[PDB]
């Protein structure tokens, strides 16, 4: 629909987060590629500012679903690529079970031919013991769906759903995700019926970089319209 042709190949991206956790400051600069036609993220984050000081995988959620595939009965169901190229404004708070919380704010637009996430996170209450200051996550990212509903007051969307991240005892980390999304243009978006988004991850590591850092791969694919 509106927006699809910005989407019709591979799409270089550009993320860059600053985030403050228990008062300690770090930034992290992802770049990479999507392609929607096959929901298929390839990145490579790198911490700039030393050692990251979360687990990387408490930050996936939170470091662009315009690239998920929506197939042809669901096109009409497409908020986010239909806010492009102005973009939209993707806000979350995580509530980690029996810790602290993490509140983002994002852009999601494009910047020329790059599609640019560029977010500011602030967490907040976190244990310093615990599992996120304590880094006692597994490193990957078990597979989610999540309900995206309209925000009809807001010319937007919602969506909530859990992550549950494994902790290297065997036990579970709970992230409780409440999102928020709203266009930054005015023009024509289209506001969804009820439908899911069906994503996976693989978190590797590049043996050739020096500094901190994540490589990802990601699908997302929309289902649950007739």
């Amino acid at each position: 629909s509106k927006g699809e042709e910005l989407f019709t190949g591979v799409v270089p991206i550009l993320v860059e987060l600053d985030g403050d956790v228990n008062g300690h400051k770090f930034s992290v600069r992802g770049e990479g590629e999507g392609d929607a036609t096959n929901g298929k993220l390839t990145l490579k984050f790198i911490c700039t500012t030393g050692k990251l000081p979360v687990p990387w995988p408490t930050l996936v959620t939170t470091l662009v679903l315009c690239f998920a595939r929506y197939p042809d009965h669901m096109k009409q169901h497409d908020f986010f690529k239909s806010a492009m190229p102005e973009g939209y404004v993707q806000e979350r708070t995580i509530s980690f079970k029996d810790d602290g919380y993490y509140k983002t704010r994002a852009e999601v637009k494009f910047e020329g031919d790059t599609l640019v996430n560029r977010i500011e996170l602030k967490g907040i209450d976190f244990k310093e013991d615990g599992n996120i200051l304590g880094h006692k996550l597994e490193y990957n990212h078990n597979s989610h769906n999540a309900y995206i509903t309209a925000d009809k007051q807001k010319n937007g969307i919602k969506s909530n759903f859990k992550i549950r991240h494994n902790v290297e005892d065997g036990s579970v980390q709970l992230a409780d995700h409440y999102q928020q999304n709203t266009p930054i243009g005015d023009g024509p978006v289209l506001l969804p019926d009820n439908h899911y988004l069906s994503t996976q991850n693989a978190l590797s590591k590049d043996p050739n970089e020096k500094r901190d850092h994540m490589v990802l791969l990601e699908f997302v694919t929309a289902a649950g319209i007739t």
